């Protein structure tokens, strides 16, 4: 268990479940209703939402913690740029979900880097 290269997918599944769980995710959950915010693709050319995340993650089909965290920062960089102003409550929901993740994910990133630091050596 000591530098296990696969204890990354359950972290993620337990730190989804809370993102899932915060009230903050609420407009973030499902892909943006592209048929009913005609103008959201006018903006933003790779739509990405915890959901797809959740699933991507349950399939198999993220390589590393590192590809999980690339869309999970696409999803709040789609806000900034689709919302952008500092006074939008959306905003303000976007940057204390962003800075929640980015403080749980900081341990299951290091660890695993570390895991594949002492795979390599030896």
């Amino acid at each position: 268990m000591s530098y296990d290269i696969q204890a990354w997918k359950k972290q993620c599944e337990e730190l989804l479940n809370l993102i899932f769980q915060c009230e903050d995710s609420e407009p973030f959950r499902q892909p943006v209703d592209l048929l009913e915010y005609p103008d959201y693709r006018d903006i933003i050319d790779t739509p990405m939402d915890f959901a797809t995340v959740r699933e991507t993650l349950e399939a198999g089909n993220y390589e590393s913690p590192m590809e999980l965290c690339k869309d999970v920062r696409l999803i709040f960089s789609n806000s900034k740029a689709y919302t952008p102003s500092k006074r939008s409550r959306i905003y303000s929901m976007s940057l204390r979900l962003s800075a929640f993740f980015e403080e749980h994910i900081s341990s299951v990133l290091s660890d695993y880097k570390s895991a594949l630091r002492f795979h390599k050596r030896n």
